[PDB]
């Protein structure tokens, strides 16, 4: 009997390591604000309760969620920055999450990435076009 998806969200030790790296890599970047490195607290804090509100064997209908539940926090803090640095911070979080992902055990997987990607991007670029900074 095989057939689950199964990514990565298999293991709340496992899971809450990739969401301490992606914190600890964008704290190191030195792109983002003091501000921003704080926010990514609370919303890491955020994803470890609702991690386990998951439930014992993450079920799939859960984990499709997840990854837009995070995107849309993460989305907050990129949505903090001017346009000028945005890029700069988008990047940090599209390299990071890569990364912490592999460095947790599941390795990074390029579907995941590209959900948080896509949906931290869209749930972030609203009327940041024109501005004074």
């Amino acid at each position: 009997g095989s057939g689950n998806s199964q990514p990565i969200w298999t293991n709340p030790n496992a899971a809450m390591t990739m969401t301490n790296n992606l914190v600890q890599c964008a704290s190191r970047s030195g792109v983002l604000t003091a501000d921003q490195m704080d926010d990514m607290g609370m919303m890491a804090d955020s994803v470890n309760s609702q991690m386990q509100k998951m439930g014992p064997n993450p079920p799939q209908h859960r984990l499709r969620a997840m990854n837009t539940a995070m995107a849309a926090e993460v989305a907050e803090v990129v949505a903090t920055s001017p346009p000028q640095s945005y890029s700069a911070v988008l990047n940090t979080i599209g390299a990071c999450l890569r990364e912490s992902m592999m460095q947790a055990t599941g390795s990074v997987d390029n579907a995941f990435t590209n959900e948080v990607m896509q949906l931290v991007k869209m749930l972030s670029a609203d009327s940041a076009n024109e501005v004074s900074t």
